[PDB]
This record gives C-alpha cells, sequence and structure tokens, in this order.
C-alpha cells in the first residue's frame, strides 16, 4: 500500500552520463555505443545564444575541440555531426555500460524519469510529464543541459528527452534524442512563451483509481456522467478533452476497482466544481496529473 | 530553476540488491562486502507472524535454508546471525559492486531515498521522510520488505532504513541497518497504531525558502514573529516546535534570500491561519515538509 511519485531506477542511465566541454561551455552528454549525444548549444558563447547560426558556428569546431570525459578518463572524439538540435560525437570506445536502449518521441501526458546531472555526474532523479504545451516542469540549474529523460521496460531504456532550455517563466524545453524539440521551442535566447498548461485528465483519473486502491475513497460519489457532459466541465477547468481512447486505457483500473470510468469522471467533475474542501487525496491537496494509467498499474502491481 | 521531489541516483544501491528466500517467503536483501542484510521475518510463515519467537524459529534454519540470488547467480551462505530485527547472512563472495558505505540511524524529519525492490530487482526510487511518529509514507507491496532507504554524500552511501512492515493504516515501519526499529514498532502482526503525524516545521520553512529562490513569492508578508509566538501557532496546527537549532540550520537559506528566518516563520504562520486560498507554492496546494534545509541547499546548488 501507499502510492508515491516514483522514478525508474537510474543506474542504467548513470552508466551513460559524460561531461562535454567546447571552449568554456560544460554540459552533459549521453554515451551509448561509440556516440556521445549532447545539446548543440555546447558550441555557443552566451553571446552566440541571442541569434546563433549553428552550421556556421560548427565550421570553426574540430573533433579535438570537443572534450569528452567519462569519470576522470578522456574519450577520443573521431567524428562529429549535427542532427537537428543535438550533436553526435563519435568516440573511439563503445560505452562498456551501454544498456539495451531505444530513442522514442513521447506524446504530451506521457511521464518519464529525469536524471539531473552536472559535469557528467548524477545529482538526482525525479518523475516528469510532457505537459500538453510541450514543456516539462523540471529542476535544472546551469550545467544540467544534456541531462536525459527515460522510461525502462524491464532491461531496455527508452530515452525520450534531453534538456536544452529554461523559458523566462522557469519551465523547461528540450528535444528527443534525434534532436527535435518538443513543441515550438528553439535553442535561442529569445521571447518564447508556453501555451496553456492544461491538466492531463486521463492521468488524474488514473491517480483517482490509485487512491481508491490505496483506501482514499472519500471523493467517490453517487453520480455518473457522459464523455460529452464531462468534457464541457473539462474545457471550463482547462482539463484536456477525454476521448474513448483514454476510457479504453483506464479499462484495467476500472476492472480492478469495479468503478466504471464514467462514474470516476463524475467524481472528478464534483471535485472540480466543489474543490477538496481542505481534504487530501494520496497526500495531495490538488489533483495529480503526472501518473499515466500505465504508471498506476506498474506501481500497484510491482513491475521490475 | 524549478524544484522537484528528488531522490538520490540509485545505481550504487541497485548494485547491492539480492533476493532472499527462506521456505516460501521471498523478500529483498542488501549485499555489502560478504554480508547480506534482510528482515528476520523472512523465516516466518504468515501464521508465525501473529506471535513469532524469532530465536526459536531461527534454531530450525541452517545456512543452506537461506537461498540468496544476485541476478540469476546463487550465493553460498557460510554463516547466519540475528542482530535485533535483521538477519546477517555471511556469503563466500564479497559483493564486487560494494560502494563506500555507512550505517546511520536518522532522526525524525530527516529525508532519504527508497529503492523499492521485488525479488531483489529494483522497480523504482522515491524520496521519503522519517515522520515525527517514526513511520514513513512509502509505496511497498508484498515482496518489497528489505528494500532500503539511503542518502549519498558524493561516493559514500549512508543506509538508514530497511523496510519491514505496513501498519493497518497503510503507513510503513522499518529498521536501521543494525535491525533496530524506528519508533515503538515490532515485527509482529498485532495492533500497532502510529501517534500524531505532525508536520516537520523546519522542512516546511526550507521549502518556503526554495519557493522564494524559484520565484514563488506571493505568500511573503509584512510580518515577523518570535520563536515562542510561532510555536503557539505550531502547537495549534500539529507542527513540530521550532528550536534555535532549526533557526541556525536555516541560516544559509536566510543569507541567500535576505529573508530573516523569523520573518519566514511569520509567513508560515499566516499560511496556517489563512490557508492557501486556492493558490499553490512550487506546484503544491499544501505545505511540503519532506525537504530538509540540506536538501534545499543541495538541489538549489547542484551537488553531485
Ligand atoms: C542547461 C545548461 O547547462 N545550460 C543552458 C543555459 N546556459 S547559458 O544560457 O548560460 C549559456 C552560456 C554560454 C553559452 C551557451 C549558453 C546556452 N544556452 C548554460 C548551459
Ligand atoms: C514487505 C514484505 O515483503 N512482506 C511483509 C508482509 N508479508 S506477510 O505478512 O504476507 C508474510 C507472509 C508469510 C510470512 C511472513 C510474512 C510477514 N511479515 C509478506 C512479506
Amino acid at each position: 500500500s501507499g502510492f508515491r511519485k516514483m522514478a525508474f531506477p537510474s543506474g542504467k542511465v548513470e552508466g551513460c552520463m559524460v561531461q562535454v566541454t567546447c571552449g568554456t561551455t560544460t554540459l552533459n552528454g549521453l554515451w551509448l555505443d561509440d556516440v556521445v549525444y549532447c545539446p548543440r548549444h555546447v558550441i555557443c558563447t552566451s553571446e552566440d545564444m541571442l541569434n546563433p547560426n549553428y552550421e556556421d558556428l560548427l565550421i570553426r569546431k574540430s573533433n579535438h575541440n570537443f572534450l569528452v570525459q567519462a569519470g576522470n578518463v578522456q574519450l577520443r572524439v573521431i567524428g562529429h555531426s549535427m542532427q537537428n538540435c543535438v550533436l553526435k560525437l563519435k568516440v573511439d570506445t563503445a560505452n562498456p555500460k551501454t544498456p539495451k536502449y531505444k530513442f522514442v518521441r513521447i506524446q504530451p501526458g506521457q511521464t518519464f524519469s529525469v536524471l539531473a546531472c552536472y559535469n557528467g555526474s548524477p545529482s538526482g532523479v525525479y518523475q516528469c510529464a510532457m505537459r500538453p504545451n510541450f514543456t516539462i516542469k523540471g529542476s535544472f540549474l546551469n550545467g544540467s543541459c544534456g541531462s536525459v529523460g527515460f522510461n525502462i521496460d524491464y532491461d531496455c531504456v527508452s530515452f525520450c528527452y534531453m534538456h536544452h532550455m529554461e523559458l523566462p517563466t522557469g519551465v523547461h524545453a528540450g528535444t528527443d534524442l534525434e534532436g527535435n524539440f518538443y513543441g515550438p521551442f528553439v535553442d535561442r535566447q529569445t521571447a518564447q512563451a508556453a501555451g496553456t498548461d492544461t491538466t492531463i485528465t486521463v492521468n488524474v483519473l488514473a491517480w483517482l483509481y490509485a487512491a481508491v486502491i490505496n483506501g482514499d475513497r472519500w471523493f467517490l460519489n453517487r453520480f455518473t456522467t457522459t464523455l460529452n457532459d464531462f468534457n464541457l466541465v473539462a474545457m471550463k477547468y482547462n482539463y484536456e478533452p477525454l476521448t474513448q481512447d483514454h476510457v479504453d486505457i483506464l479499462g484495467p483500473l476500472s476492472a480492478q476497482t469495479g468503478i466504471a470510468v464514467l462514474d470516476m469522471c463524475a467524481s472528478l467533475k464534483e471535485l472540480l466544481q466543489n474543490g477538496m474542501n481542505g481534504r487530501t487525496i494520496l497526500g495531495s491537496a490538488l489533483l495529480e496529473d503526472e501518473f499515466t494509467p500505465f504508471d498506476v498499474v506498474r506501481q500497484c502491481s510491482g513491475v521490475t
């Protein structure tokens, strides 16, 4: 029993973190096989960052300008290329700790673990969600860029995020491991505003199911609703529209608890309209939306 | 910027987790050097658990009854002893991945990371606090016993918790790595009620400092208070008394922000008396008390 914001065990990813230095900029890189992946802004001066031309800046960089350090051992860079907003540094040594891995581009609402790193050294691990506005709400100081987000399916690490940027509102933007930003963000120090940070409805429902399973049941009511009725109330409270796809995904939690998805929608509707009245659900005074249905099943079933 | 509930990187601890089986009970063990540490209740039948006599139950157990598996490789048990509520299983092989380590007994209010495990395999990592009533609020299913809590100082893992028990109220009890329970709990299936779960005041203050540092400032007010005045309001709201020791510990966060500790106490007093009025602080609608002042400095400074 009990339900916690839980990150994946980070050891498989700790084994992949290196330091990348170009001139005076130090950040983190991800070493898989004989390639080190890092943010292309490693090549910029903070001045360059106002209006960088990365192809032009890269011309002035040689393999020997990219200093790659794994622990206190230097790696030999034998190649470099730009793919979108990441650099791929070919090194002469395969990472001996390379886990089974995939590069995946996640959808908004999908959760992942972040291993926050500085100078290629892990400082901590936390659970994030790709927000509907394609930001994440992370914890990232100067030097944390190239820190990665990931899921684990048993022994295969799926890398979904690399950290590149803090917006002036203190929320975070980054790329998949092909260097494509999530959302409309660019690696330039310019006016970039996030859109509406809507609540991930299907994740809130998952978390209400988690609460019921762990004995927090006070919010269950005598009502039901329809997808269309629920969605009227969702729109009004800046919740994402609930689709039949989301309902289908909640099916197993529905089955385990014997609470119809639409009944739990009606509970959530009353919570939105009435508030918590100073009560808590799983130790929170607001409706948590950074657990996927898959997360709730994983934690409630004990997958490794 | 941004402030997250952050666990230590877990790789050093992943490298220590094994499976322990005695008859039909499977749980987790911690392999450091040539010793495997696990809950003594591994030797019980669920029937034994009503009124177990551990010394008597242990007499019927030989070294070869303790099945210890690290990955899919069996370890040879060459000795076993009981220390308080843990078993120490001497094995013929030193754990080659043994990190630098310490056993520490933490005080209530101290935070730590838990690596939740099943069958000696990591499922996830989360941040906990030793509650003032010597429970933790964890996420632990059957098979999670012998999962450990730890802090890391650079390269030295300080083990502070091993998981043993869920109380009928779904909160958790366990031991230090010398097998001494935190609080008054016993490894027996009996009426055990937790005392008052009071709020860790010094941790809330730390977290308010974290909020100010990350730009959440709306709760700062024009007031100050005294330790005695604050403590009257603390008592009334089931907050731990604030001591000059706690004030001294908040000194560095005081200095960084230029907010006198007692001024921040006065902010916290107004929050307790007035509530949040539907506002949030660092994404929470309630006052977070599972960050120590040390945690806030670590995360805000980026220690590895
Ligand atoms: C996340 C991270 O480590 N960084 C992003 C923010 N910068 S920076 O804006 O200070 C900067 C300085 C010099 C050159 C490039 C950049 C960028 N971007 C620090 C690195
Ligand atoms: C945490 C954990 O893995 N366990 C504690 C709860 N038990 S149990 O109560 O089901 C039990 C069954 C058989 C023998 C001993 C115990 C105990 N305690 C499962 C293990």
